[PDB]
């Protein structure tokens, strides 16, 4: 409807892809290579689903940070024929707030869905899921089950990965640069 | 929900791409060949739909029995394809709804999906400097373009994105006697 869906919605015309695990259905963020995130939670292990295609895991590593603390990011890479648009220069590289973000889902339950959230804060600590979590973004929307997974944009950059809400709230696991140099 | 299943089903058979002097809007068809635009679309004599240059036999810029703006445009069009008739789905009286999704459909936004959650039934706004009745709102944290969109519930059709304040936004009422 306006410049900040342009940009949600060239990331998801290109770089999502519909992953299943045994924990549900998620979108899940190509972000370069063969290389995916996807939230810690959904549990990959050495077989996925990607766009209903058997596909094997080559690597997946729950990130945490120097504090030994959840970030709520696994990075997966898949045995895909087939590499992902490099979006890496759209990764932020510090921690920070944003005005005006949009969080996109793309599943077989949300198609093509897109919700304007708002202002979204540096929250920093969440006990998510009963798991000290570190480096979490919020926006006051009441995101819903089937919400794991979407992609956080503003215009121009790609922010985070939707984790969890609280009913009110909704929180991200920020994406930063460093996580995907090779 | 099945609200997603309900959006989809009135986009894809609803839902057509118009063109005015001013640009592209998500335009409704209701029945025949009867669609409804925004009024600031400022729709002519001619519009095109879906790209295809199209005759406007007649055009009304809605107003209540107050004679108050509604900003709602009726149009009735030079086209041979029917609309699949949706005034069945079209509230009776002004209410307050839960759960709603905005359809969006442009060149630029093809088959666009936003869950707005809760819609209030707002009532009186000055729009853009004229007074108007029958505004529905939900939050809309961003400031949106004009194209606008069509808003549903599960088994609903409530109204048509008409703007925002950057906080809020705004649709026109559809109810079932403007097109009886």
């Amino acid at each position: 409807m306006g410049p900040g869906f342009d940009f949600a919605q060239a990331i998801m015309k290109k770089n999502t892809v519909i992953a299943r695990t045994e924990k549900g259905e998620f979108t899940m963020l190509g972000v370069y290579d063969r290389v995916a995130v996807i939230p810690t939670h959904a549990s990959v292990g050495e077989i996925i689903y990607i766009n209903d295609v058997e596909t094997r895991v080559l690597d997946a590593c729950a990130l945490r940070d120097l504090t030994d603390t959840n970030l709520e990011i696994t990075i997966v890479k898949l045995d895909r024929n087939q590499k992902f648009r490099d979006i890496r220069h759209f990764l932020p590289r510090c921690e920070d707030d944003y005005n005006d973000a949009v969080l996109s889902v793309h599943t077989s339950k949300f198609p093509n869905m897109y919700i304007p959230v708002g202002q979204v804060t540096n929250y920093g600590f969440l006990n998510l899921g009963g798991t000290p979590t570190h480096r979490i973004l919020m926006y006051n929307f009441p995101t819903r089950a089937g919400q794991c997974g979407g992609v956080v944009t503003t215009t121009g950059k790609v922010i985070g990965i939707h984790v969890g809400g609280n009913g009110a709230q909704g929180f991200a696991a920020m994406l930063l640069h460093s996580y995907f140099t090779d």
